[PDB]
């Protein structure tokens, strides 16, 4: 909804958004997402996602798909009125994202996901990328380990020429609503399929604040399928604005650069990973 | 409405104009609207935005959405007829923006909406753009609070990989109808995800005349994604073009560069901002 | 309707065209073109304009709306029929344009609407174009009340951050008609936001034969929103086109060049307007 | 339909060919195929062209529409069937172009249309053009009189800001097919407009065999709407490729050329123009 | 179908594919495919091929429209199934091209359709094309009756502002479905205006094989109308995909290179054509 | 459907995904699916697949199409829901792809098909590719019999003008359904015409995943089209993109370079082949 501020209350904001990421203990606000959802009343729609042909299906709490609901008005703290409908499958009535308030007042952060190797990192879209062809498929899946701490991560597997591989966007959608209903941990690999269709420009635009609403981190593979020159710049802009982190790869072999928005109008974090591979590819971060 | 002049009433209407944004009191205009909203007879539509699709949805006053309306006709001066109607939710008859006359005769203006550090700033629409990754955001907020003065200012958040942000563009345009019907200054981040649908295109077209009729300021942010070079200012024209004022960054770190337009036909005012961060990221605009 | 010639009769033509703007009283094609239309049977349709969708709406004689139109027909001196025909306030049967003959066997002229500082201008759509940013706006009201003479002039406004400014094409549309049925001379500000529908595409394409027609003339600004460069003179040739007059300025402050197509296949004719500003940007075409 | 060749028919057809053109008496051809036309039986279609949408309509001999026609099948000597129905004023069935047979065995011709200054001129589409803006207009209405000879030419008007011009594309195929049925000289100003819609593009790609079928020419301006740097070259290859001749603007004031195709494979003939004008624009082109 | 090789059964089919080009007799796989259509149960839909829509019209093997079929159906070899329906003139099921087996297992050949001067020449589609205005009409004509030899051959002519030329895409692939049925040697007249809706693109993409199946030679025209300079080798790589031959114009004049594709996997001869015209432009291609 | 692991779990799985390419016997993946699709109780859909409007269609283990499906779903390990639903010989309910589970626990494989010349062979896509005319077709069936071995590999042929090629889309989708159903060795020649409806687009970014599901290999040969220079990198990378593995022409005749995919983030592997030709085009690849 819409919101309202002077001086001594926009202060207060900034405060609270700088503590959601620099002091808040890492996962807290996943916790409190999860919380927030487990009291929502039972079949009551929670999420909403584009498919392919730009309408949007509907999940509840325990990522089981609504295919009929009556219309239903909630009246916000402004006024503001949110009607959903769910017809034949297909929300008739209602808006893309979340469908139940996670974040209240407190709006435009970026959650501390997790802690690792002593950098604190954002939940949100995390976009993995960089110049042609050097390892991020090993990347991804070791951030989703480091990040996932004492849990297991999330992997929602897309459009590769490999194995097991969904290919249907819709099966995509439905992989990747699942994954922000029940995990703190998402990697998607990959979204170069993706890259378009109404459901997929949908995507790039409700991921990122699907996620850090959640709470959760999304780490997605994204080779530029363009040239040697430059669209590691221009790919990277399609990137930069639709990802809270950034995570490319450097001149130098196994190094990689993070770039972290920690919030609303707050400062970019930059720092440096250190990697290296075992056996079978198996990629691990340095921590000291 | 068509409006005659000769040499004379021309003469008078450019005054008139001069007047709302150089002597008039500041916020005066925003007041003499709220009059002329509340005095509407009840059930009146007054605001139609449009949609995704390209439809147009209604408003009342208290900015209620308008179900179901009987098609009503009203005759203007000029012997023309403005007729709405509305069904199922949405408009059948009608066009974009107010239906109720705000400005009478008095058309063409930038009406002051508040005085700042030594400046008086023009209602509309106001872009905040320039060179990447340099501080449009706290800009926006401080502008925000600064212009609003006595009065709290209205956020649309919109298009952001944060906590809490909508990116549904149809609850963003009820968003934006509800802050200019209830606020005199209003801030959007961002415009990002705008910038394409008929919707998208209807709502660059028609907030600029929206706001200016209201006598409400809507500072709007907007980061060119298309390049770090050139398109600095070939997507800033599908700016200078929609924007009553533009506040763009500088060669120097702080520094923006504020260029209002005044009036119809009248001369376009610069004048220069210099800015510093406080704690959390705070931006204060200097003074004197 | 089809005309034919042999070399006395094309001859005639000619000086009759060549009559039309060089020693015609100016203003009289007007004159005479408003008696052909008071002296039709009210209900009939006599104009049909294209709105957004492509579809076309059709005015009676006192720019009303004509809802429903029973199936009329005329047979040209041609033996080409003409058919009328209105149903759910949308022409069913018809062509765009004027439905009543307002001209003869009078074709391809320029009829002379004013004379003003030693020159005649020609009735039609007039361009008014150049370099960016550079007193568009106040020199088409110059001219507009210049062209007015003893009469006032009609100012049609669209799509500007401004206050009172319609920016629904629909509405835009409907100003158009009403301004050439009950006016000589007219203004338009701003032609940018229909630079494409299929509405705004008809317009560009009717408007000149519309005015030149009727005989009044439409004074339209068109800034060239492309850029700085090259593009000055190909969405100029998109004036060039469709203008029976551009109006167009110089490297010189405040100084203008007329070009004015004196009718079909006649020559060009250039001229230079000297310009300057008084109190609140009202600006003088000089004279004597 | 198609045709069947051995080296001795093939070479009695390109003799036929080059006598349509190099012997026949000029004219001839357009005759003969209105003996074709008025033996065809009342009512019946003869010419279908297309609308804006793309649909066609339909004519008979006397250029009146046909709205209604039940469907008839037609056994050539090809064994191929045409079939002709029309329903709600639009063909439901057939195709577009002439609907009877007025060329025969006689096929790839360019008829001889007139003989004038000692140079003979093919029938079919004649495209005028060059570089921009010189004169145009005035060389299309003397070629008209001059081909014309002892007969009146027709003039169709299309999309010019001057009065009494139609612009609506449904109104101008219906001009054109009329003058096609009635006349051995069009003139056609201007396509400007026509360059795109599907009966547009229909336009460009049946005008020229209409013609050249019926042995009537039209002569129509084109002023290449691009720039003063080449597409005076690729306008001219939408031009050089739908045109049985082209006459083109040269270097020295009041010259033209003139290129004619003269029959399927057969040489083409260049020969050039001096022109000068008179009183009111008239251009006369020299003979001796 | 399908098919399934070793290294021996695959060695026999690229035995029997080079003598199809090599040492077969010139036109008997004509003869042969002439056979089987003609010992073809009565009523039998034999070939489909599309309309502008992308809809596919129905022959059978008189080249007799097919208007209305109950679905059959017919189990292959793989076990594949083909099934053809026609319904109120279309195709309700089926696929593009033959609908009956000429080529059972022998498939990729490019049967040899005629021996000429030495050269034994490939059926399929064989483009001619090159530098522009250089002789493209009378060349297929010379072809065409040199490798109609003891027959004569059909021309389809299309897109031509010459006398008796269709311009109706549909008409068009009803003579080209006729030629190929029922003659060996055909000429196409040209391809100009199918060079884009979906039945072009399907016609460029069947041809080819629908003539190399049938055994007959369709020979094309092609003036690439783009530019006067490179586009002689981008719209030449749209004719030397989907062409079977390629017969380009060189530096010399008269003189034309053939490029023929001898089968699937086999190398493309080359050799040289001279060529001089003797009356009417009737040109002959040299022997010996 | 989504996996999760930690560090131990995913340790496990690549470790598994390596075995899969470089230890398993050749053939053995293919073999284990050839027994899953058997033991599927005949009736059940298998596979589905998209055709050129966008729409699916779905075979059995017979790769006989499916016309009616009634409603089933199935529950997975992951608590998503599976549904695949056939209704007017189209899918209603479902996605593109395998329908039943081949792999297991078991994704991002890259399964050996095939041992020949002391390297070993990934099923999935295969693209033979580089600079214009010059061995791709040789190279297919040459590879298709190699990695045969003791089978014989099957040849799906499209859209080249050659006799008996198929050239409708929608009979292509049928012949690789049926391939892959029932072969491990898979040769398309070739992906030119497809190379776009939305059912190319679905082939392109299913086949690859679908292949390597099944353990077959899919052998498709990539002829450039664009260019002779640049392009050779740009639709080479819509096979970099989509390809499990790439087989490229150097500068030197007759040799290649193969480059495999060996799974999920593993490394990729490079060798050189060496290739003459025998009689009739046949090439072999050379081994010991
Ligand atoms: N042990 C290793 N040593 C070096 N490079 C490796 C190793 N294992 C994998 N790689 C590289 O990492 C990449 C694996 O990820 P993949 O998804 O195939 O490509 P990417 O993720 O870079 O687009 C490959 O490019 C491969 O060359
Ligand atoms: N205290 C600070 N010191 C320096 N830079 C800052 C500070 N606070 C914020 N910024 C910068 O201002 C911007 C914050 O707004 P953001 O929405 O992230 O980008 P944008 O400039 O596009 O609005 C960031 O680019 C950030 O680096
Ligand atoms: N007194 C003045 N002296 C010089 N220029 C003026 C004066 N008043 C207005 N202008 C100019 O006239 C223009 C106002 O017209 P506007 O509609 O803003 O732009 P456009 O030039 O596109 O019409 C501005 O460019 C402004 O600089
Ligand atoms: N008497 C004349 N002397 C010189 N030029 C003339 C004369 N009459 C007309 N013209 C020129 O011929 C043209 C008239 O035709 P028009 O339709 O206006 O343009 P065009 O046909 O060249 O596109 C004008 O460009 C005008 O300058
Ligand atoms: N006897 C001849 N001598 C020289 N050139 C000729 C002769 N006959 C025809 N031509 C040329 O051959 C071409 C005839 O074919 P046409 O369809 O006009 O052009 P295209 O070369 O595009 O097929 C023309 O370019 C013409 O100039
Ligand atoms: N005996 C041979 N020696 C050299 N090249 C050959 C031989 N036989 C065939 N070729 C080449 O193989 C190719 C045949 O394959 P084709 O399908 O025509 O093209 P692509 O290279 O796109 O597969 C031709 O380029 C031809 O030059
Ligand atoms: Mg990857
Ligand atoms: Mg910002
Ligand atoms: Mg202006
Ligand atoms: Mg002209
Ligand atoms: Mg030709
Ligand atoms: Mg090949």
């Amino acid at each position: 909804m819409i919101h309202l501020y002077d001086a001594k209350s926009f202060a207060k904001l900034r405060a609270a958004q700088y503590a959601a990421f620099h002091t808040d203990a890492p996962g807290s606000w996943f916790d409190h997402t999860s919380g927030v959802l487990e009291s929502v009343e039972d079949g009551t729609p929670v999420l909403a996602i584009g498919v392919e042909s730009g309408d949007a299906i509907v999940f509840d709490k325990n990522a089981q798909r609504i295919v009929a609901y009556k219309e239903k008005s909630v009246k916000a703290e402004d006024g503001s009125v949110s009607v959903v409908q769910v017809e034949n499958g297909f929300m008739k009535q209602g808006h893309r994202g979340w469908l139940v308030d996670l974040t209240g007042e407190l709006v435009g952060c970026s959650p501390v996901v997790a802690e690792f190797g002593g950098h604190r990192y954002a939940s949100g879209m995390v976009i993995v990328t960089g110049k042609g062809n050097s390892g991020k498929t090993p990347l991804v899946h070791a951030l989703g380990e480091a990040l996932g701490g004492k849990d297991k991560y999330a992997t929602v597997r897309f459009g590769e020429p490999l194995s097991g591989y969904n290919t249907d966007f819709n099966v995509f959608v439905d992989d990747i609503a699942r994954a922000m209903l029940q995990h703190r941990v998402i990697v998607i690999d990959s979204l170069k399929n993706v890259i378009i269709s109404r459901g997929a420009f949908d995507l790039l635009s409700d991921i990122g604040a699907m996620a850090a609403s959640r709470g959760c981190v999304v780490i997605a593979s994204l080779n530029p399928t363009s040239n040697d020159d430059c669209i590691v710049e221009l790919v990277k802009e399609a990137s930069r604005s639709n990802s809270t982190s950034l995570v490319i790869s450097t001149d130098v072999d196994g190094e990689w650069q993070v770039l972290t928005r920690t919030g609303e109008g707050l400062q970019r974090l930059t720092h440096t990973l250190q990697t290296s591979y075992g056996e079978h590819s198996v990629l691990t971060i340095h921590t000291s």
